[PDB]
């Protein structure tokens, strides 16, 4: 059966996933959307307390103790497991988060992490009454949190005492809970916290402090400890706790607001964020909230594209995936070491570290990020952990990956931000030191760190190296080495990124260099991949020279990085697997071809995750794009658009919109069914077509929750919008139309130091503002097209080049920028906090 007509998922939850009613701002492209919601929620209170919400966190809202493993889809009920039960947390600092959580417990209980888990609550909260150490039941239906805090209502079993706890997690690692206590009698009510951080000062004292070496001695933290009553007295220090008991009148609440400064020398607001909330202008419950909530949501406005699509449901997946990248983050700007940089994470609240291979997948979304930081601290920290090979050169290495791509990723990034000779020229040098490192790497001792046994222009590994590559199930071949086509073609994407980075720099002999060891890899995939026998590009078995017989998405990298020259019949053709969903199905995104897969009696995982997605998403980008793909019926639009759907429906917890949660991965193999394809016995593959039925399950979701294992907002801003960056100063767009779509925009990109935005409106009607197609650079409309078409506009010369047989009626506008800047003229101020990744001084 064919990809193109396998059902669509069928979204359940709320009828308001973006919270459209809460956000009465009309959509200027000329302006930031964020920036005007960010105003109208300012004006109508937000931020002062728990029920006047940002747009944002009223988005990423999530209630209740739920959800538990109950879902449905248009058939019916279904179990899954791996509900998160809204027990995580999700406020966090630039460095301090809860690894774990225990959200029935006042203040912060579980494993605290400032950059890892430190095995240490962040404290607890004792609360005697009547003499007696009390206990409070949170009354979990009233459980709410955001990215921004967290509250709920906590209860004695006789309802004589109740606490409202308002807990977040400042920018700059201050652990802050408010508390708003309230009895039905007349009471003194003695409250005490601890902090397994912060227990060192005298009775009487007004603060605890400590000092903690964090995980791997990588830096030192230096605690402080305080609390006020509603009244700014602050608590006293009793026997290394702090403590205070309230004159409680009968119905009166009174708040009180505990903090713990998770405070780093290298990180000064710190200090600053707790010294407010101890004996500053920020000791009231109230304004410390409001602070800290109002900078959480001014990020989203500094950083964060604005995506509008006419499915929600895909959008509010957008959303939470703008959060995952900033919240499998760490910018704690450590001395020495890597985490000097502000680093992309594989999973905060799992294995927690820099693994090459994701780096340059997140990089793909966080280059989008406004500001450079977000993605050059990610290549940054990539080549300041590079591995010196016995060759003497420098390879990429996970800091705790088969491959990566970390440098065409990095050059993607400066294609979109830029920067002077200086950034370019050490984004080359780190791919080149990687590109010869692995060219090189026979001389590895550790035969995983051997990508290159033959010692020819091609990757090879063994499955040792590793990821569902049927490729090394072929029987016969257990251990054996193949030259790779995804090794190649990542390694050719580096090489090839070096060469243009090299260039952008003005470093002439090093991209004649680099761009000769591209263009020797190009040749030899395109000679020794091609199967001129079944017009397909296969991984070849280093010992006999025979093509691998088993496939996976892995084997068009050389498509998905243009390393496959264009216009070719023969290359094109090999495209045609996508067709089936025997081969490739749209969901499950499997890697493993499945043909291949059953052939060998179903060898490996059943596992499928964004990390399959956003390479299946890249395959098809390109093979629609570049390699006639569409025009085949290979891969169509309406194939694309529903791939786009399958991924954002498996973001949401049994299909619900309500519960967004990126899992490590997901499976069916605890989806319960019979022959639902008919073949006689129950196995995957029932499993996986009845998956795809009704709408749509996921019966398992892995174990490591909020994660991020690839990306792909990337898709909406390259795809949907059509953006193409380019080292030039000419705008291109290349959209993938998406059938039935009448509208979308892509809002305040931040794009070679102009804010772009981009607009569909088929008749004008969805926005009001022109029909069509339009760019906006720098607040001013740049041309508008009657019909979505690929485009190449030169600001400079006023000029919108048609680039496909569309007969797109393009305008340019009265008032369009023309000054519009290359790559490599973008130039970094001391007001730019990139510049103190490279470095008051600018970056020229
Ligand atoms: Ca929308
Ligand atoms: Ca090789
Ligand atoms: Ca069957």
């Amino acid at each position: 059966i064919k990809n193109a007509d396998v059902a669509y998922p069928s979204f359940k939850g709320s009828d308001d996933p973006m919270k459209t009613a809460a956000n009465n701002t009309t959509y200027n492209p000329a302006v930031s959307y964020l920036q005007e919601t960010f105003d109208n929620d300012v004006k109508n209170l937000a931020g002062i307390d728990t029920d006047h919400d940002f747009w944002i966190d009223k988005i990423l809202t999530r209630t209740g103790a739920q959800p538990t493993g109950k879902g449905t889809n248009d058939k019916g009920a279904y179990s899954y497991e791996g509900s998160d039960g809204n027990n995580y947390l999700f406020t966090r600092g630039r460095a301090a988060y809860m690894y774990t959580h225990t959200p029935n417990q006042l203040g912060f209980v579980g494993d605290t992490a400032y950059w890892d888990q430190t095995s240490r609550s962040g404290f607890t909260v004792t609360v005697n009454a009547d003499g007696s150490n009390q206990t409070l039941n949170e009354d979990a239906s009233q459980r709410k949190q955001t990215p921004s805090y967290f509250t709920s209502l906590f209860q004695t079993g006789g309802k004589s005492l109740k606490i409202k706890e308002v807990k977040y997690i400042t920018y700059n690692n201050v652990m802050v809970a408010n508390l708003t206590v309230e009895s039905t009698q007349d009471r003194d009510v003695t409250l005490t916290t601890a902090s397994p951080f912060a227990a060192e000062g005298a009775d009487g004292a007004t603060e605890l402090t400590g000092r903690v070496n964090v995980k791997n001695n990588l830096t030192t933290i230096y605690p402080r400890f305080s609390a006020n009553n509603q009244d700014g007295s602050n608590w006293i220090v009793s026997g290394g706790k702090l403590t205070s008991t309230l004159s409680l009148k009968a119905n009166e609440p009174q708040t009180v607001k505990i903090q713990l400064g998770l405070i780093a020398n290298e990180l000064p607001d710190s200090t600053k964020e707790y010294e407010a909330r101890y004996t500053g202008d920020l000791k009231d419950a109230a304004a410390s909230y409001k602070d800290s909530v109002t900078t959480y949501n001014k990020w989203w406005v500094d950083n964060a594209p604005y995506v509008d699509t006419p499915e929600d449901n895909i959008d509010k997946t957008v959303v939470y995936r703008w959060w995952l990248s900033r919240f499998n983050m760490l910018d704690a700007n450590m001395p020495g070491n890597t985490f000097q940089y502000p680093t992309s994470i594989e999973g905060v609240l799992g294995y927690n570290n820099q693994i090459v291979l994701t780096s340059g997948m997140f990089m793909m979304d966080t280059k989008w990020f406004r500001n450079p930081e977000y993605s050059y601290g990610t290549w940054l920290s990539a080549g300041d952990t590079a591995k010196k090979s016995k060759a003497g050169y420098y390879y990429y290495h996970d800091n705790p990956s088969y491959t990566q791509y970390i440098t065409r990723a990095g050059w993607d990034s400066y294609k979109v931000h830029g920067g002077p000779s200086t950034v370019a020229e050490e984004l080359a040098d780190q791919g080149a030191e990687d590109v010869q490192g692995l060219l090189a790497s026979k001389s590895e001792p550790d035969n995983n760190d051997n990508q290159n046994n033959n010692d020819n222009s091609l990757i090879d590994w063994s499955w040792w190296s590793m990821a569902d590559a049927v490729s090394f199930s072929e029987p016969g071949r257990s251990g054996q080495r193949m030259d790779r086509a995804d090794g190649s073609a990542n390694m050719w994407a580096n090489a090839n990124a070096a060469a243009q980075a090299y260039k952008a720099a003005g470093d002439t002999a090093n991209a004649e260099k680099m761009q000769a060891i591209a263009d020797k890899i190009q040749k030899e995939v395109t000679t020794e991949l091609w199967d001129k026998s079944d017009n397909l590009l296969k991984h070849k078995w280093l010992n006999d020279g025979a093509f691998a017989k088993y496939k996976e998405i892995n084997n068009y990298y050389p498509y998905s990085e243009g390393l496959m020259p264009t216009g070719n019949e023969d290359y094109n053709k090999a495209l045609r697997l996508f067709e089936d969903s025997n081969e490739f199905p749209i969901f499950p995104f499997f890697t493993a071809n499945q043909a291949d897969k059953a052939a060998l009696n179903f060898p490996g995982s059943n596992n499928f995750s964004i990390i399959n997605a956003q390479p299946l998403l890249q395959v098809y980008s390109a093979g629609i794009r570049n390699y006639d793909a569409a025009k085949n019926g290979y891969i169509t639009n309406e194939q694309f658009k529903k791939l786009l759907y399958w991924v954002a429906f498996a973001h949401y917890q049994g299909g619900d919109n309500n519960y967004p949660d990126q899992n490590e991965f997901w499976n069916e193999d605890n989806n319960n069914v019979g022959d639902v394809n008919g073949d006689g016995v129950i196995n995957n593959l029932d499993k996986n077509l009845d998956a795809a039925q009704n709408g749509g399950k996921i019966t398992y979701r892995s174990w490591i929750h909020h994660t991020q294992l690839g990306t792909t907002n990337w898709t909406m801003v390259e795809d949907v919008a059509g953006m193409v960056p380019r080292e030039d100063n000419k705008i291109e767009l290349n959209p993938i139309e998406i059938p039935g779509w009448n509208y979308f925009t892509v809002n305040n990109l931040r794009y070679h130091d102009q804010d772009v935005s981009i607009v569909w409106d088929k008749d004008g009607s969805h926005y009001g503002g022109p029909a069509g197609y339009s760019l906006y650079v720098g607040g001013k409309l740049a041309f508008t097209s009657d019909k979505l078409a690929h485009l190449i506009y030169d600001p400079a010369a006023g000029t919108v080049e048609v680039k496909d047989d569309s007969s797109a009626q393009v305008t340019v506008g009265a008032e369009a920028v023309k000054n519009v800047k290359a790559a490599n003229q973008v130039t970094f101020n001391a007001d730019q906090r990139v510049t103190d990744l490279f470095a008051t001084n600018v970056l020229e």
